[PDB]
């Protein structure tokens, strides 16, 4: 039977879905680790025994434990992000999208959610793979893993909590698509994974990690790359966050045992319900549990490693959108409010680049806020409101992401850059916000292409483009079968990704990298 | 006789010049101090004592000795601006151009030649006098003063060179004009002080002054300000020197009494050849010999002076050049030349900004770079040499300048602003140039006037302008009778001064001048 595939830990039975009137199958839910449960809370993750029988791969499975987003209570724009199925620890599975009839060797990709590293779920309407499984003939593969505490709490020296277990998860995933996509027709010699926001970061991590390289071919970042600064802290931050955790629920905090101990008896939403609090600063655009630097994951600093070239060499396309920045300040920052226009005053501006910029001087503050003021009209409010959606953007996403491309690029064996630009006409989120952090990930799993779903034709060519580009570059190692420029030390070009005749232009937001990347960071170690 | 004063030094026999097809009185060389020869070197002026019999002023006095340009010999670019008479120690005499008949009480304008404070002469072929007091009806005034060690040798605490003297020429001068002027038609209590450079740091440094102050009404200041980082020196970098000048010429510096009588026996051009051997740095628009922060001249610091409104409240008119600093990169900079268009590469770019600002550390140095580096085209010559250009102009000059508005507009009874970007037809220095430091003086002094020196009928038409305002402003308080807007600190307006229909903008330079002004010092006060 098409819906019954034997794979090394036991057989799965998949079920038949209708995609744009067509059908494929689906094999939701299959485990591929043991529960994270009890005693294994915070431990790296364990292969799933394998079972004898059939396991019914029919239905989604639940979410992980994860903070969950409550601001605009029904509404549709922050919901979509939400879980859409239980929650709980027991959360490692995958999902696989496969052609109909099943192919023989098909590219194999692997989407790894978002959510900052302390939410995400593979099971949202945005992320379902049959669009892109069917048009593009791939085998799609989606896979979960542990978020927040769960997946990141961090006690270096410890094997209870050594952090890093979250990114485990992935690499397991990894693994089992290595040892069993070829039973679902997928070649395991020709997996991409792709990723957005933490996902992307997540991506360069295992191009970085010297245990991840060998589980893949190629890579896609969407607005995110391993060296964001809010995608992983020291050890000692890591350990600092730990403790702090287990001081917000009167833990016994004499060993790492004893933390560790205490923090395996509460209820997953305990964990949930203080997480926020350890952030060392008040700040915008900060996660609590994310990827430490612990010497084993990562060899050495993530800057080291991408000096010397220490990572796998293969293909890469990867960009950012327009306006990366909004959401955090609309979330975070004092004026920003979801119906209004968020004109900021100065007042506003200036406690916005502080929350931005949580680990800035005062000197390294007035370069931000120099950097980004239109001193001939410094209480425009709009231009206050776009400079700021700008300096989170830049500083947390596009200008992190433009290091990595250039370190990246100097080994590398071919880079595909992109700007996302195009805003959905049928977004719900205000003008002001733009083209808005994870909006293009619709278009990439090609909503567009389902009627009751409200796009314009254009938009729907849009996605079918994007599609194109990114299964091609799977396959081939190239988007190209008009033609996007290949991304190089010298030229530095790249596409703007929109409804509009593809135009190529260099050199992505180089005056505000050159600040961020060379200029501020130089100010800060000096004063 | 119309040719014919009496003043209070005694009498004074002028001669009549032609002008335009008409006449006017000339008193050319009249003496106002004692000459600061011998034993009285680096001291302060004495006043001449009065003479009985009839004063010859019918020909120019001598120029005070000072360095001579030979960087273009025979070239009148250069060369106009060198002396035209003997120099001499005996220098301090001023120029009355009266018109005729002569009036009983007009408008007096006392003109304070630049020169860096190292040269200058009052009897320039572009300070003719001539022009502007036939055609605005006033009384034209040029003083003199020494200039380099002369009028600028600093050992404070001695009083034999005590610093400033220079200043104090000027002073004796316009002490001169109050106590004399009415006995050739002038108004003693209706002086504008005007000076270009130099020349307008000293107005603005007459303005500072207590014992200035009650000697002139109104003041405008061209292309300078007090408060220019090259306008002035602590005791201490003022004493360093004078030491360092005598090293230079092999002094017995056991003693202010033995080096300040070693410096005198030398012949002037013994002090003139060795002069710039004593700058601290490496570095373009830095003077040997300037000014010094005296605690008498000068009571407190010029800022603590501005910030606390210690200055005579009056009316002033004030402005830049477009191109300030390209006369000094010219001079001092490698890769431009008088002869081609100076197109930089970045490594002279980077030498010039180290030129440029060599009292800042490397992180100082980048913050320049940064500021005003096209990122999309960094290798751009022409981008390159504009861009040293501005930084010389706006550190310089402009920023200086607006800093001084700002502060003194606070507490003044009006201020107009000028922006000058006219480039004059007929100028003999190269294109990438522009609107040259100084080349707004000929307009001034109304030399498109005359047919034969090959100015258009509109530079003619501006400098009809130029010297309408300026003589109605020195006259009124206001250069208007088309309306040249109050620069208010609120609105901060001004105006460009060329052959096109006025136009009236706000805020000059402020971008550039935030970061001259506000950040960059501070991040030197940091690091």
């Amino acid at each position: 039977s098409e819906l019954l595939v034997n794979t090394k830990s036991g057989k799965v039975m998949g079920t038949r879905v209708p995609v744009l009137s067509s059908h494929i199958s689906a094999f939701l839910g299959i485990p591929f680790a043991e529960p994270p449960v009890g005693n294994m809370r915070f431990r790296r993750p364990e292969p799933k025994k394998p079972w004898s029988g059939v396991w019914n791969a029919s239905t989604y499975p639940n979410n992980c434990q994860q903070y969950v987003d409550e601001q605009f209570p029904g509404f549709s724009g922050s919901e979509m992000w939400n879980p859409n199925r239980e929650m709980s620890e027991d959360c490692l599975y995958l999902n696989i999208w496969v052609p109909s009839p099943r192919p023989k060797s098909t590219t194999v990709m692997v989407w790894i959610y978002g959510g900052g590293f302390y939410s995400g779920s593979s099971t949202l309407d945005v992320y379902n793979g049959k669009y892109l499984a069917y048009t593009e003939e791939v085998v799609l593969v989606s896979l979960s893993y542990r978020v927040g505490a769960f997946g990141f709490l961090a006690l270096h020296g410890s094997q209870e909590a050594p952090g890093n277990v979250g990114l485990l998860d992935q690499r397991m995933a990894l693994q089992w698509v290595h040892d069993n996509i070829q039973f679902f027709g997928g070649d395991p010699k020709t997996v991409t994974i792709f990723g957005e926001s933490a996902g992307g970061a997540s991506v360069g991590m295992h191009i970085l990690s010297p245990g991840s390289r060998d589980l893949f071919r190629r890579a896609i970042l969407q607005s995110g790359s391993p060296n964001c600064p809010w995608a992983s802290v020291s050890v000692a931050e890591g350990r600092r966050r730990a403790v702090e955790l287990g001081r917000n629920l009167n833990c016994n905090l004499n060993s790492d045992e004893e933390l560790i101990h205490c923090l395996r008896e509460k209820k997953p939403q305990e964990l949930i319900d203080v997480e926020w609090n350890v952030l060392p600063f008040d700040s915008i655009f900060r996660f609590s549990f994310v990827p430490v630097i612990d010497g084993e994951f990562f060899p050495t600093s993530l800057e080291s490693m991408l000096n010397s070239g220490n990572f796998k060499k293969t293909q890469i396309l990867l960009g950012v959108n327009k306006d990366e920045g909004s959401f955090f300040l609309l979330y975070g920052a004092p004026g920003f409010s979801k119906d209004s226009e968020s004109k900021i005053s100065r007042e506003d501006f200036m406690s916005g680049v502080k929350l931005s910029v949580p680990h800035a001087n005062d000197l390294g503050l007035d370069a931000v806020t120099l950097q980004y003021t239109d001193w001939m009209d410094d209480n425009n409010g709009i231009k206050n409101r776009d400079g700021l959606d700008d300096i989170v953007g830049d500083h947390n996403v596009i200008c992190p992401l433009m290091h990595f491309v250039n370190k990246y690029t100097k080994f590398g064996n071919g880079t595909y850059l992109y700007f996302f630009n195009h805003r959905a006409s049928n977004l719900v989120w205000p003008e002001w916000m733009g083209v808005i952090h994870g909006y293009e990930i619709e278009f990439v799993f090609g909503l567009p292409l389902v009627k009751e779903l409200n796009y314009t034709a254009e938009e729907e060519a849009l996605s079918r483009r994007i599609m194109h580009y990114w299964a091609t570059f799977a396959k081939t190692g190239n988007p190209n079968e008009s033609k996007w420029p290949l991304f190089t030390t010298k030229e530095q070009k790249f596409i703007d990704l929109n409804t509009e005749p593809m135009k190529v232009h260099q050199r992505l937001r180089v005056q505000m990298c050159v600040f961020w990347n060379q200029f501020l960071p130089k100010l800060l170690n000096a004063t």
